């Protein structure tokens, strides 16, 4: 049981150097429009204490270089959405696949296209945590890298990165530019809301253990949903709410064991610890696989 | 400190499906050839006993469907070689990248891109284990599916899957078609040997937790790498090979510590413990990660 990528052909084919003056970051291609962090407009000094709606009136479609590869891509108009920058250039991308635009929700998980100077560096399995942070690996150069989930050949773009907090977590909007999280585009120092463990997804996880043969951790006890939640409160975990465990049910009947059931397994294991024992290869409680990204894995 | 596969794309415009009477299973599409697990040939009673000598004859090129997606390639020509077909198709695949094939050793990593009926669905990364046993995810329809790396858009496949262990571990082999491990096509019980953990990868892991500033496990002690090697033995990991030495070259370089230096503090935790502690925020040591792995995350290594 590994985490999962979808496969990254068709984003490899949108992705695209855009240049302003000496700021360099990634671009996505789709159709005619090439979509990237709007502060690739800025100086390093207008970073400081940027005021976005002043510094793009004061460009040019020149002063926006677009590299596809080795080709350059003429841009023949620009416009802003939030903190997003819309590059209008005049060839459109032969590769665009279908596509949507999303805003994805606390606790889903997105593959993540890692690129620097428009070329793809490596693809990982991320989860947009519950203070709206993102645990990825990005160096200095990878913004505008996308996030993405693919489903019958449509891709889902839902997370354009756009920066590294100083704890070393990251922060990005949707494809509409607005920031996932209470974070914004200036260079100043910006602390996340305490982050929560996603309950649902711990669930999952020791359900994925399960179906893979490992059952150490169970046990004979019983809860209530209530008296789930007051624990898992108590240990900063997220609500379980009624329709998590609907959606739980899938692997509830798969494996005969109660989602109640289950929850008392976590209840024991966050009062109990884990004795030194690991699950799935894992120390820790892991949080960043769904229920649907354990399915589509264990079936 | 997190796994990163290899972006999939040029792989992904090589996976077709192989269908012979009712199997079917994935196979890699490169110039006008497709390679694939020769048991593609046998029904799942052969796979008790088979002699593939003998199915291959009965076989000619019109018993062989070969789908791009929906769209049947013409097999013009068949051939086995160890354990893979190689089918002959009468269209070269415009999207065939640079490539090579490469036999890797035990410890290296790869990423393999899971496919069902020649339709990526995931790519992830991988160990070769000692015991020649990858500790994959694969479903049954997966077989053909292959493990890459990429260096400057040349593709290095070295895996093609063919096989599901009763311990849920998975044996395969080099686009050769040799086994990886003492492992064979039939459906016989066969067992991994008992497996240990990579050493180099581990000592790749403390370095790039010493990149990172995590550093309280560095010692004041060395040894050779002779006495390194008796002792780890005795705690279940890999020796080193001259080899290992060189490819953490780099990161004892950047780092400024002797690869023997480094030897000496991990034999300390292996004698005492971690004593609560952690590294990189996990209380167990990782064996998944290459050198080569950990300096293409830490640099911004594209294709
Ligand atoms: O963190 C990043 C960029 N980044 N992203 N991932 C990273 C991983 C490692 C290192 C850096 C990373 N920041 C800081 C920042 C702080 C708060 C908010 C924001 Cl939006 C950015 C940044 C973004 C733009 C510029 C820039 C634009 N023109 C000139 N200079 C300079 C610095
Ligand atoms: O394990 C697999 C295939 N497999 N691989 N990953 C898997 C993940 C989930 C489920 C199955 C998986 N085996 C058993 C086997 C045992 C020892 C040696 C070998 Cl080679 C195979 C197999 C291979 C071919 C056939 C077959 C050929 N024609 C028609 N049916 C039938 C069974």
């Amino acid at each position: 049981f590994r985490k999962m990528a979808f496969p990254s052909g068709k984003v490899e084919g949108c992705m695209v150097q855009v240049t302003c003056g000496t700021t360099t970051l990634n671009g996505l291609w789709l159709d005619d429009v090439v979509y990237c962090p709007r502060h690739v407009i800025c100086t390093s000094e207008d970073m400081l204490n940027p005021n976005y709606e002043d510094l793009l009136i004061r460009k040019s479609n020149h002063n926006f270089l677009v590299q596809a590869g080795n080709v350059q891509l003429r841009v023949i108009g620009h416009s802003m959405q939030n903190c997003v920058l819309k590059l209008k250039v005049d060839t459109a991308n032969p590769k665009t696949p279908k596509y949507k635009f999303v805003r994805i929700q606390p606790g889903q998980t997105f593959s993540v296209l890692a690129c620097y100077n428009g070329s793809p560096s490596g693809v990982y399995q991320c989860a947009m945590r519950p203070n709206f942070t993102i645990k990825g690996s990005f160096l200095n150069g990878s913004c505008g890298s996308v996030g993405f989930n693919i489903d019958y050949d449509c891709v889902s773009f839902c997370y354009m990165h756009h920066m590294e907090l100083p704890t070393g977590v990251h922060a990005g909007t949707d494809l509409e530019g607005n920031f996932y999280g209470p974070f914004f585009d200036r260079q100043t120092a910006q602390a996340a809301g305490t982050d929560t463990t996603i309950t649902v997804n711990v669930l999952a996880w020791l359900y994925a253990a399960v179906i893979n043969g490992d059952r150490w951790f169970l046990n004979a006890r019983t809860t209530t949903l209530n008296d789930f939640n007051l624990v898992a409160m108590k240990y900063n975990y997220e609500p379980l709410t009624q329709d998590h465990v609907d959606i739980l049910g899938p692997l509830s009947a798969q494996t005969g064991i109660a989602v109640l059931d289950m929850c008392a397994s976590l209840k024991e294991l966050l009062q109990n610890g884990m004795n030194g024992r690991t699950i799935l290869g894992s120390a820790l409680l892991e949080d960043e696989f769904t229920p649907f990204d354990v399915v589509r894995q264990c079936s």
